């Protein structure tokens, strides 16, 4: 339960995914795919899509820009 941790006050082991949040902490995601992206089960309190193309959960966006110019 403590193989891998994302700071000095959670625990996210094996099958878990760290991403921040606004939470003033970290989260712990037990799956394995789009972290913080996509549908199915994402590490945001939804409302947030992945930027960076790491998987930054922040609002509405694009959903992992690869891009600098476009219309919508």
């Amino acid at each position: 339960a403590m193989d891998v941790k994302c700071d000095m006050e959670v625990s996210c082991p094996d099958g878990y995914t760290c991403c921040r949040l606004q939470s003033g902490a970290w989260g712990c995601c037990p799956f394995t795919q789009a972290v913080c992206c996509e549908d199915h089960i994402h590490c945001c309190p939804a409302g947030f899509t992945c930027d960076t193309q790491k998987g930054t959960c922040e609002q509405k966006l694009a959903a992992a820009l690869e891009h600098h110019h476009h219309h919508h």
